[PDB]
């Protein structure tokens, strides 16, 4: 795939839509093995770098407005955990006992300078934070969601839980979603001769957008971690990158309709070379010493439909503005 060629056309979208968007938002989905993480990483960083050589000779075009606007509340229409229950959860290892397999639980807020958090189904591991050189384009992977594999032991039945763990259901799909409303919402807000989509963007920064951290994966600790990304207001391109983001099951089906529905996204999906991904999941295992051989490593692969893509591109929810791209090596 052209990296330099999506962030050519993230860049008309956004100035297209720079009077009715403050953020345009991007989902990238791949199966295991895809690279969507190195094509995410590579596009935000192309697009960080384009606006940093324009700051270069444009050197204090940066303005921030809406400096006598009111900050744009983002949990408003969530329940507030009460401060008995916050305890509870505390207590309770950061965990709602009996929600940890309900996709039906809503999201809930609790104060914790001050600073909101936003749980649903996976506790504290998965919290969403609300806040009270200069990147505009920032990624928000899907494996901050994991559930946390203390969260996985209170499945009805942990065992299959934690063998088939990278499936929908061992992700905290609730709060996902919850993260794209939040965002759509900072997308939706009101903004605000030229022709330069930088130059615009650059006097349109918003004082009202606070800044929103997203958990991250730690794959030393084989866990979610808190704050590892952060969307301010800085960031007007958010690069959405996972496994299912466009599954058209319980809560990710929402995921597309709520980004959508911003008159704001693009929409990627890669196509794997079968053998070429085998090859780099087997080896992946092997490293991490699930498997004792390569071959090991390959059946695994072949037989699990998680790993193949096959439950990906089975589920693949009915659009037509969904972008397919190759990635091959």
């Amino acid at each position: 795939v052209d990296t330099h060629k999506l962030a050519d056309d993230v860049l008309q979208l956004l100035d297209n839509r720079i009077e009715d968007n403050y953020r345009v938002c991007v989902i990238l989905v791949g199966s295991p093995g895809s690279g969507k993480s190195t094509i995410a990483e590579e596009l935000c960083q192309i697009i960080n770098e384009k606006y940093h050589t324009f700051l270069s000779e444009h050197p204090n075009v940066i303005e921030v407005n809406d400096r006598l606007k009111p900050m744009v509340n983002l949990v408003d229409s969530l329940k507030t955990l009460q401060p008995n229950k916050v305890a509870e959860m505390i207590e309770n290892q950061g965990l709602f006992k009996d929600h940890v397999e309900d996709v039906n639980f809503q999201p809930v807020k609790y104060s914790a300078e001050e600073c909101t958090a936003v749980v649903a189904r996976g506790g504290t591991a998965n919290a969403i934070r609300i806040a009270a050189s200069i990147n505009i384009a920032q990624i928000v992977p899907m494996d901050g969601f994991h559930l946390s594999r203390r969260c996985l032991d209170l499945f009805k039945d942990p065992q299959t839980a934690h063998k088939r763990r990278g499936s929908p259901s061992t992700f905290d799909s609730n709060n996902f979603l919850q993260l794209c409303k939040i965002l759509a919402k900072t997308s939706l807000c009101k903004v605000s001769s030229t022709s330069s989509v930088f130059e615009k963007l650059s006097k349109t920064f918003s004082q009202t957008i606070p800044d929103i951290f997203v958990p991250g994966f730690n794959h030393a600790l084989k866990d979610p971690t808190p704050d590892q990304y952060c969307i301010s207001k800085f960031t007007r391109i958010v690069i959405l990158e996972g496994l299912y983001l466009l599954y058209d099951q319980e809560n990710w089906k929402k995921i597309y309709k709520t980004l959508a529905d911003t008159g704001a996204l693009l929409v990627y999906k890669i196509d794997i070379d079968y053998e070429a991904t085998e090859e780099r999941v087997a080896k992946r295992h092997l490293q991490s010493g699930l498997v004792t051989t390569i071959a090991e490593g390959r059946e695994k692969f072949r037989s699990n439909d998680l790993l193949n893509g096959r439950d990906i591109d089975n589920h693949l929810i009915k659009v037509d503005n969904i972008v397919h791209i190759r990635n091959d090596h």
